[PDB]
């Protein structure tokens, strides 16, 4: 692997590319408001691909976009063939955002690509960045949703809600996003898989330490709930 670094915003180039990168960041951080025709729920890309300092997709083990562009095209078992990054983005509009894929030459899509390419600056094509993806956590027993419910009430509810519906900010964006129900990710999302949810939770939640057993069980509880069908 090569190490994960984030380029400096102050070194963004003047011109069409620089303007595209800035728009891309906003599409990824504020997706439902910026692309209403394509987003079917309350999630922005940043809700599973967080970043520091206003950026999106810069955190190890939370599927960073740093270095993503050099890994496509690649085989997708979902598709049964090689796909491009444009297509991959569409898949998460359809699944995690319960919406519709953008046309493959849509200017918003190209702006998102430009932002991902900027984050990937300096990464050798083909190289794998340390911390890419969301490493799974898998335990050798069933997730205990009773334990999970108790953990949820004690460790998660204050942000994500008794009903899993999250907490809105003053501008109508989710400060703390919905974990289940009609505004959350659909059943086609990667986050709907036990080992992926458990892995994400293990490394990233509660925001700002859970044991493996705790992450596994609370992921189990979260995933017992209804969400939109894909
Ligand atoms: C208690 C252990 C939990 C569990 C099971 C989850 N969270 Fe959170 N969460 C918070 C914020 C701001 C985000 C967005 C991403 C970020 O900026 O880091 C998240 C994201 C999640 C997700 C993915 C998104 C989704 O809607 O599904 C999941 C699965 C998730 N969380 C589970 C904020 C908070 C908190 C506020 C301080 C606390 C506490 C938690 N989360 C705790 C948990
Ligand atoms: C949680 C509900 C998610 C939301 C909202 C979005 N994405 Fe996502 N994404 C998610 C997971 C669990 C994964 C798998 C990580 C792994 O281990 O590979 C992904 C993956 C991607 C990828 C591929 C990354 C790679 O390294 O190959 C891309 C390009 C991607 N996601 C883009 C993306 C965009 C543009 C989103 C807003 C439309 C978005 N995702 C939302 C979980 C979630
Ligand atoms: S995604």
């Amino acid at each position: 692997t090569v190490a994960l670094t984030v380029p400096a915003a102050a070194l963004l180039p003047d011109g069409a590319l620089g303007e595209s990168i800035v728009r891309g960041r906003r599409y990824l951080s504020d997706t439902p408001a910026q692309l209403p025709d394509f987003v079917g729920n309350g999630l922005a890309c940043r809700h599973c691909h967080p970043g520091r300092d206003g950026e999106v997709g810069t955190e190890a083990n939370a599927a960073p976009f740093v270095g993503v562009v050099g890994r496509f095209p690649q085989y997708s078992a979902r598709h049964g063939r090689l796909i491009t990054l444009e297509q991959r983005i569409g898949d998460c509009f359809e699944r995690s955002l319960n919406g519709r894929a953008l046309a493959l030459d849509h200017p918003a899509l190209i702006d998102m690509l430009a932002y991902m390419s900027w984050l990937s600056q300096g990464v050798p094509v083909g190289a794998v960045v340390a911390g890419h993806g969301i490493p799974t956590l898998t335990l050798e027993r069933e997730p205990d949703g009773v334990h999970g419910e108790a953990l949820y009430q004690a460790r998660c509810l204050a942000c994500h809600g008794a009903d899993g519906s999250g907490t809105l900010d003053a501008d109508g964006r989710y400060l703390f996003p919905p974990l289940w129900g009609p505004r959350s990710f659909n059943t086609g999302a990667g986050m709907n898989r036990q080992a992926t949810a458990a892995g994400f939770i293990k490394h990233k939640m509660p925001l700002g330490s859970l044991s493996d057993e705790e992450a596994w069980d609370v992921a189990g509880f979260v995933l017992t709930h209804p969400r939109p069908l894909f």
